[PDB]
């Protein structure tokens, strides 16, 4: 029924962006890819590498916005947890931009990812 | 005078981030030793991963190692500022089994380069 938090699981947020979880190793270290689809924003439609951690239903993942096609000069990190007939990951994220000088410049928000 | 591999950074609690590698893509590995008095998961290395992008940095550690578990994950987002190199960060701590975003703990750490 509901999708679980596993290796090879995909999750789509309220902007249409997808986290593709690839591996979760014996220690819970995560690899994957992220495709941003937030309308009006840059760094869309191409895969960005992700790393992070899973601990039971807790998860962190982070992406650097640089790949072979486009840079957005920043890094986003999500912290969240799995909840469940639809599996979801509820998160709070922080975005830090290269060249920042003040903590006030770190952007924050909430994403809820739903199973594919 | 910038974020580098093989560097050590100590926060206001006396906890140390050891940056071990920053690869060609800026992917980070390291270890974290928590030394905040009264807390568990102290004095032993916890593996770290993350990213560096110029002066921006993210790093995260799962609180499970060969010694003990604190059932949670901390993630830091921050930036390098500079004679003293520092990393100014905001962190979030998520606990296994949480049910509400209100349960994600937040704070600020400033790490000073100690070399």
């Amino acid at each position: 029924m509901a999708q679980e938090l596993t290796a090879m699981s995909a999750w789509v947020n309220q902007d249409g962006s997808t986290l593709y979880i690839n591996s979760i190793n014996a220690q819970g270290e995560l690899t994957g890819s992220y495709i941003n689809r937030a309308a009006g924003f840059a760094c869309q439609n191409s895969p960005y590498p992700v790393n992070g951690w899973v601990f039971g239903t807790a998860i962190s993942f982070s992406t650097k916005w640089l790949n072979s096609v486009e840079s957005c000069n920043s890094i986003t990190s999500w912290s969240g947890f799995y909840i469940n007939g639809q599996g979801k990951i509820s998160t709070l994220w922080q975005l830090v931009v290269n060249g920042s000088s003040s903590p006030s410049q770190i952007l924050k928000g909430q994403d809820v990812f739903s199973q594919t």
